[PDB]
């Protein structure tokens, strides 16, 4: 049935796209032309299947996540860095208070950039940000490992997360590249942006499956769900496979790649 295969197309598309610095929305905006499904209702399927994804992240770092608010499970958690140092709850507010103070005064305008036009600028000037950033990055990363992050280098990256609110921009691009600036490595920066992203993303889909939750009814459950599951499948090896990948590979590739989605973008709807 069409309507199980395309929530599934879309599925493996937000698992690959949301958490590399490839602009998920973008790829979204895409596939869902080329597969006819454009709708409120399709704005609202992509966005229950962000929480598919977000749930990747989740189990990824079940034990770390559960650390920063409190809840410790009866054994060490293991350290990553190489000083005495631990990512804090701290750390996550920090990273999140300027994108959500711009969030906030800006919803309206922020909604009114979603064009086609808009999501092809932001792939290729926020592909040029991670040229900037893999050129201009410190020979040697002050902080090498996730628990090596200091607050100002977390609120750094915080600041760099409004670049997210461009619609297009790939808010992993945009924290990646933050980090790498602020002598954070590509893993840990990858690794502080994933985390980031669960508070993120939570409370923006939380945000948007309230604004629009008349548009759900009986029928949904079988597209949303599989397109959901699907998402969390392919983000869990994607997010295992980048972080392993990245340890060799720099973002050049992923900027480069940019690009050429950027043509894609104007040759499918310009
Ligand atoms: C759903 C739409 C598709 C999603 C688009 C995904 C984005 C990937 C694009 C460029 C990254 C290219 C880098 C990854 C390729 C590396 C493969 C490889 O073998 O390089 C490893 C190297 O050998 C180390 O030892
Ligand atoms: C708002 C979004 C902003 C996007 C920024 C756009 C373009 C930046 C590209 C400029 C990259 C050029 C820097 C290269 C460089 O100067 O390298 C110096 C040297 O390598 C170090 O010692
Ligand atoms: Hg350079
Ligand atoms: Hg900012």
């Amino acid at each position: 049935m069409h309507s199980l295969l395309i929530a599934a197309i879309l599925g493996v598309v937000e698992g690959l796209t949301e958490f590399l610095p490839v602009s998920s929305t973008g790829h979204m905006i895409i596939v869902g032309h080329l597969l006819g499904f454009e709708g409120d209702t399709a704005k609202t399927f992509e966005v229950v299947i962000q929480l598919g994804s977000i749930l990747a992240v989740v189990v990824m770092f079940w034990r770390r996540l559960f650390g920063l608010i409190g809840i410790h499970f009866g054994r060490p958690l293991q350290h990553e860095g190489e000083s005495k140092g631990r990512l804090t709850l701290i750390h996550i507010l920090l990273g999140m208070i300027p994108a959500v103070v711009l969030g906030l005064l800006f919803h309206d305008t922020i909604k009114s950039l979603f064009n086609p036009i808009n999501v092809m600028y932001a792939l290729v000037v926020g592909g040029l940000l991670l040229i900037a950033a893999e050129c201009l990055k410190p020979k040697e990363p002050r902080a090498p490992g996730l628990d090596d992050m200091t607050y100002r280098q977390a609120f750094m990256i915080g600041c760099f997360q409004c670049l997210a609110l461009w619609p297009g921009f790939s808010r992993s691009g945009a924290t990646i590249s933050g980090g790498m600036l602020m002598g954070v490595s590509r893993y840990a920066a990858s690794e502080f942006s994933f985390l980031l992203a669960v508070p993120m993303m939570m409370g923006a889909t939380a945000l948007d499956l309230y604004k629009s939750w008349g548009f759900l009814t009986s029928g949904d459950i079988p597209m949303f769900a599989v397109g959901f599951i699907t998402a969390f499948v392919v983000a869990l090896i994607a997010i295992k496979t980048f972080l392993q990948l990245i340890k060799r590979i720099s973002f050049i590739p992923f900027a480069i790649y940019r690009f050429i989605v950027a043509a894609a973008v104007y040759v499918v709807f310009f």
